[PDB]
């Protein structure tokens, strides 16, 4: 699909109707697995934090650790394939952008890769944009081959904004997932029994965040 269909047909009217909206197979499996082969070397290599502290216990090696993160720019080396997903990411944003509600999208964060090492970890309920930081919407790519989370267990759940409520969102391989970083999507990371990845990106806003930098920058 040419970046533009996707973004006029399918982005922009799910994104207004529903806040949320998922695209499967989003870059096919020759580059979805490069990208996953990608990601391994990172975290084979040493390139992931520890991850986040989740069980601070008095004694230390028993300390529980969940997360993982690296922040990637795209084009370093053994990341390029990652520097084209972001690249995708930013071609659809671009075809839709002055449709994605009033917002005019002018910039990106770098990529946040996080891999959940599959030892009962996820990621508490959280909003990602609560205090109007300028991230108006939150792009993620899933690198999980024949994820069953049945067995598996990593699913995203999503709480749209006065919903009854929630939806479920499996992390798996080629699927791209866009919602709105404010409060209107609270949501969470299940427990993951098994190595999960997942690379995000925030789209910023232009007014949100020209006015977040007034809430050395001193001349
Ligand atoms: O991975 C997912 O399906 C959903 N993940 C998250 O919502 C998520 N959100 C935030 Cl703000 C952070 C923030 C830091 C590290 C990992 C995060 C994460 O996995
Ligand atoms: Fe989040």
């Amino acid at each position: 699909l040419p970046a533009l269909k996707l973004a006029l047909e399918y982005i922009v009217p799910c994104m207004n109707k529903h806040g949320i909206c998922v695209v499967d197979d989003f870059l096919g499996k020759e580059t979805g697995q490069q990208i996953g082969d990608e990601v391994r070397a990172l975290h084979d290599t040493g390139k992931f934090t520890d991850g986040q502290l989740v069980s601070q216990k008095s004694d230390s090696s028993k300390d529980i650790r969940g997360d993982k993160i690296t922040w990637i720019e795209g084009k370093e080396p053994g990341c390029e394939t990652i520097g084209l997903l972001m690249s995708s990411m930013d071609d659809l944003i671009r075809h839709c952008n002055g449709k994605l509600g009033s917002y005019k999208i002018n910039g990106r964060t770098k990529a946040m890769v996080a891999c959940y090492p599959g030892n009962g970890t996820g990621y508490v309920r959280h909003v990602d944009n609560p205090n109007g930081d300028g991230r108006c919407v939150t792009c993620i790519y899933y690198l999980n081959k024949d994820w069953d989370a049945k067995v598996s267990g990593g699913i995203l759940r999503i709480f749209p904004e006065g919903k009854a409520q929630f939806a479920d969102i499996e992390p798996k391989f080629d699927r791209l997932l866009f919602f709105w970083s404010d409060r209107r999507n609270p949501h969470e990371v299940q427990p993951a029994y098994a190595t999960r990845y997942a690379i995000t990106v925030w789209y910023f806003d232009a007014d949100e965040r020209a006015r977040a930098k007034v809430k050395g920058v001193r001349v």
